[PDB]
C-alpha cells in the first residue's frame, strides 16, 4: 500500500502521515476515507505542527469540510488549505532545518470515488507526477479532463501514482454509475409505490461515496434518504436537501450494530417496525461490487439474496478495462501501484502496468 512518498517529491506526503511522512514540508489528503488517513491525528504529529507552524494539510474543499465535521481533526482546523478543483495552484516547499525552498505546481482533477475525492498532478523542477488518489473514471475520461493535456495533446507524465484496487482481468468490466443508479431506482420505485408500508434499507457501509445514490434516489422519487447523522453535509445543500433525520420516510440508509438481527425481525436500524400500528415491509438492497469478463455475456446489476433481500452493483474503483484506458491513453513513463490486493501480486501488477507505460 502507498506508503505516502513519491520518488520525484519526496519532501510531499500524500494519504500517509505516519513514520518517515513526519518529515514532510507539505501533506495532501486525496480524499476522507480513513484508509488514506492513517498518522492524521497521531499525538506526535499534533506535537510536530506546533512546532513546526509552515507545515500545511492540502485537499479539495469538500475533504476539508468532511475531515474538520470529525471532532479528532478539529486541532488540524486553522493548518488546512483547501484548492479549488481544476485550478493550478504554485505552493511553496520550505525546509525548516536547511532553508532550501522549492516551488511546486499542483491541479487538482476530480477522482469520481466520493464527495470531495481528488487525483493530485503535480508539475515542478523533477518532471510531471500524477497521484490518483482512489478513482472511478469511465473508459475515455482522461481524454476529456483539460489539465491532464498541453496543446492538445496529454502532457509528458512521468509517474503515475495509480489506484490498483482491481488491477487483474478478473474484474474485466463493472456496470457504469448510471446503470447501477438506474437498477437501485427500479428496484426501490417497485417496492415502496406498492403501498406507503412498503419501505426499502439501503445497507451501506459507514463511509462516504453513496451520497450519489441517495441524491438520485430523493429527487426522481421525491422522498429524502433517513440517515444517522447529517452534520458533515451541514454546509453541502446539494446533498443535505435529499437527507433527513425523520424516521417517516420509506427510503433508510441509517446504520445500527445489530442491523442484520433487526432485519431478521422486520425492524429498521433506527429501530422502527410500524407506522400507525401497521408493520412495515422492509426489504433491504445492498450496494456490492459486482464485475463482468471480457466476453460480455453481463448480468442484471440487481441480484436477489433471499425472500426480501438484494445485492445492487456499485463500486467505488474503476474495473480493470477502466485502469488500463486511463493508463494506456496517459502513457506515462512509471506506473506504480498504490495497491496490491489479496489475491494479487506486485509481480503480477507490473506486469499489467509495465505494457502501457512508455517504450
Ligand atoms: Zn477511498
Ligand atoms: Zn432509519
Amino acid at each position: 500500500s502507498f506508503e505516502g512518498q513519491m520518488a520525484e517529491y519526496p519532501t510531499i506526503s500524500i494519504d500517509r502521515f505516519d513514520r518517515e511522512n513526519l518529515r514532510a514540508r507539505a501533506y495532501f489528503l486525496s480524499h476522507c476515507h480513513k484508509d488514506h488517513m492513517k498518522g492524521l491525528r497521531a499525538p506526535t504529529l499534533k506535537r510536530r505542527l506546533e512546532c513546526s507552524l509552515k507545515v500545511y494539510l492540502y485537499c479539495s474543499p469538500v475533504t476539508k469540510e468532511l475531515l474538520l465535521t470529525s471532532p479528532k481533526y478539529r486541532f488540524w482546523k486553522k493548518r488546512i488549505i483547501s484548492i479549488e478543483i481544476e485550478t493550478p495552484t504554485q505552493i511553496s516547499l520550505v525546509d525548516e532545518a536547511s532553508g532550501e525552498k522549492e516551488e511546486i505546481v499542483v491541479t487538482l482533477l476530480p477522482a469520481g470515488h466520493c464527495p470531495g475525492s481528488v487525483m493530485f498532478l503535480f508539475q515542478g523542477n523533477n518532471g510531471t507526477v500524477l497521484y490518483t488518489g482512489d478513482f472511478r473514471l469511465a473508459q475515455g475520461e482522461a481524454a476529456r479532463m483539460e489539465l491532464l493535456h498541453s496543446g492538445g495533446r496529454v502532457k509528458d507524465i512521468q509517474s503515475v501514482y495509480l489506484d490498483t484496487t482491481f488491477c487483474d482481468p478478473r474484474f474485466y468490466q463493472i456496470p457504469s454509475r448510471e446503470e447501477c443508479l438506474s437498477g437501485v431506482l427500479e428496484l426501490v420505485r417497485s417496492w415502496i409505490t406498492r403501498s406507503p408500508y412498503h419501505v426499502v434499507w439501503l445497507n451501506c457501509k459507514a463511509a462516504y461515496g453513496y451520497e450519489y445514490l441517495f441524491t438520485n434516489l430523493s429527487e426522481e422519487l421525491g422522498v429524502q434518504v433517513h440517515v444517522n447523522k447529517l452534520d458533515m453535509f451541514r454546509n453541502m445543500p446539494e446533498i443535505l436537501h435529499h437527507l433527513t433525520t425523520d424516521r417517516n420516510t420509506q427510503i433508510h440508509a441509517c446504520r445500527h450494530p445489530k442491523a442484520e438481527e433487526y432485519f431478521q425481525w422486520s425492524k429498521l436500524p433506527c429501530g422502527i417496525t410500524s407506522r400507525n400500528r401497521i408493520p412495515l415491509h422492509i426489504i433491504s438492497i445492498k450496494p456490492s461490487t459486482m464485475w463482468f469478463g471480457e466476453r460480455s455475456r453481463k448480468t442484471n446489476v440487481i441480484v436477489r439474496t433471499g425472500e426480501s433481500s438484494y445485492r445492487a452493483c456499485f463500486s467505488f474503483h474503476s474495473s480493470y478495462s477502466e485502469i488500463k484506458d486511463f493508463l494506456s491513453y496517459l502513457c506515462p513513463v512509471n506506473a506504480y501501484p498504490n495497491v496490491i490486493p489479496v489475491g494479487t501480486t506486485m509481480d503480477k501488477v507490473v506486469e499489467i502496468l509495465k505494457p502501457l507505460c512508455r517504450s
